[PDB]
């Protein structure tokens, strides 16, 4: 059910956090896009902030969601799941404790947000079914007693496997 | 020449759940889920199966080399306990789910009437497995656990139950 929120967008992924709310990266946006999901961009509220992209749609496409709390990051030491899915089929919830905010540069590309570290993310890597760069715009999720909560989305993971940046906002 | 399958493609049904080539001529599975009707598996009668069974594992030898492209792999029985491995979960719905756990100690526990056995291990999603759609159900049995040590896959069994919690769960082994 969550799986099914979590679709191929651009070159990475996005995330519908309520029927007319989608979350992604602007890495992920293609250059000269004129349309989402059938939508002019013209009539969409669009929101970026640094490397988080907020698209908020005139009517409720995806009328099964249940919507969701959009929360701007989580507090230090929090676990939370980064849900990432590839394109040949797995769905794999990776564990993810948050840590302060940081700004990390890996190959040229500077990105920013909450950094986290993968509790399992050399075990992952190892057997290849680790972060790989398109990983891109995957939620990070937690529930807060009752509550269901989208902290971000997945923009960058360092070579090794374990250090992860999330966008927020 | 051609590429290696993939390790998912070792995952098959068989009766009411799945089990796991772990070399051209050996499968295992869980026996809660052997159809136990007919006498024929694959394209093998019964009696020419070498089987070794050992609380809820079971392992099926055959005497000739069926899927061909498989390379053969490690079967261990259970882990060193603080293991983390890899539960590959495949189900019905064409979704292939991978989940951590980090194995425990050898252990009991007792499930829809009937005792169960082998090693524990705790799932490792983040948030508990069930409060997400995650976690295991009944018709993941027979699922293989698997680590890499070194450059070598290493099985220690099959997924059998999972408690009622859905964060524990136990690890047919032999």
């Amino acid at each position: 059910s969550i799986w099914s929120r979590i679709v191929n967008f651009g070159s990475g992924w996005g995330f519908w956090v309520s029927p007319s709310l989608f979350i992604t990266s602007t890495h992920v946006i293609p250059q000269g896009a004129k349309e989402f999901f059938g939508v002019p961009i013209k009539q969409i509220q669009v929101h970026k902030s640094g490397e988080f992209c907020r698209l908020r749609f005139p009517k409720p496409i995806r009328t099964d969601v249940t919507g969701m709390i959009l929360e701007e990051g989580a507090p230090e030491g929090t676990v939370v799941t980064l849900l990432i899915k590839r394109s040949t089929g797995e769905l794999m919830p990776l564990a993810a404790r948050m840590g302060t905010h940081a700004t990390m540069k890996i190959q040229g590309r500077t990105v920013g947000g909450q950094m986290g570290m993968l509790l399992t993310g050399s075990n992952a890597k190892s057997m290849d079914l680790g972060t790989t760069p398109g990983d891109c715009g995957c939620p990070y999720i937690y529930k807060r007693g009752n509550d269901y909560v989208v902290i971000g989305v997945h923009t960058a993971a360092a070579r090794g496997g374990n250090t992860v940046i999330c966008a927020t906002q």
